[PDB]
């Protein structure tokens, strides 16, 4: 499924929050199309290279990604677009090409959402930790335009909880892409093995 | 104490890495002057505002921040100013003033860099977990200009450990500001509490 690609320094996960700020011509033209078009673009983390790369070149795109849906947009100044996208359906991009203005694109086969699971008591620490984080945000009165996570607080869900943590944890891009694809349970387990002292 | 301020969505901590893209020309005069005489600018996290500039809203700065040092600027894209910075000394922001063009300026009382202290056995959890994140990024050989933290990895320094977690974790801007000025021991204890409970 040939779709436009917006590689980024961080990976996007389903239901994930993402406030973009486009200034490059390739993304300015691409984002505007999607605005009038209605379609959404694909977001995959950069396993290598930067996200601007005007003089650069060697940039490696992750093999997995999540589709990005545009919620609302604004134009604070000319040649600048401030977006507030939401992560949608995930995909497993394969052979992609780099078109005009350096706009990445690739045929990507979607990957159906995983069935919602309950968080076992063997992984309560993470879900309880996360829940603690969200509590403070709310307790402090953090406005919507700053909240790093959407309203639907699926705290009692393996996948969801792991997606939230993988989003904010400084993990290698190559790992983030794998986590996105791995099954919900396995995903929570692994991040769990990162937050807790596995090997002291 | 009077210094220029650059508000950001994320708080900046000592030794914290920062890749800043400056769009609004209202800041050009600030970054240029800094680049010129090698000075620094203050970075405070926004409590109730947008990094860019809303015409219907006003920005509210946090109670503290950290000075930023320009490791070096670049302009890969025509006229786009992109610079790598590092958080240096912390300051307590007594008062700030928003003047013309929306530029912020405040009274910054610099606070001395805390002394380093070994990580106690109970707070070891927080250090080993970070240590693993770091070793994870290295095992994958993630490029330096991609890593969120800088080379000097002080895994036995409460302040360092706590600061890293504080900039990574999704916490309200006002809390980051508070933890920033908080003494090393208390900082770690507090971030440790969030990681468990």
């Amino acid at each position: 499924a040939e779709i436009p690609l917006f590689p980024l320094s961080n990976a996007l996960f389903p239901a994930g929050v993402l406030r973009l700020r486009v200034f490059e011509i390739r993304y300015l033209d691409m984002v505007r199309r999607c605005i009038a078009d209605g379609s959404e673009f694909g977001v995959v983390v950069l396993e290598q290279g930067t996200e601007v790369r005007r003089p650069d070149g060697r940039e490696v795109l992750a093999r997995a990604g999540t589709m990005a849906r545009i919620d609302h947009w604004e134009a604070p100044m000319p040649a600048l677009l401030e977006l507030a996208c939401t992560g949608t359906g995930r995909f497993r991009l394969h052979a992609c090409t780099q078109g005009k203005y350096g706009l990445w694109t690739g045929q990507a086969e979607p990957v159906p959402d995983d069935a919602p699971l309950e968080v076992p008591p063997e992984l309560a620490r993470s879900a309880s930790a996360l829940g603690r984080l969200i509590a403070r945000l709310q307790r402090e009165g953090v406005p919507p335009h700053i909240m790093p996570m959407a309203a639907p607080f699926r705290l009692d869900d393996c996948g969801w909880v792991a997606d939230r943590w993988a989003e904010m944890l400084s993990l290698p891009p190559a790992d983030k892409a794998r986590l996105l694809l791995l099954p919900p349970l396995d995903r929570l387990r692994e991040i769990d093995a990162v937050l807790a002292a596995d090997g002291h």
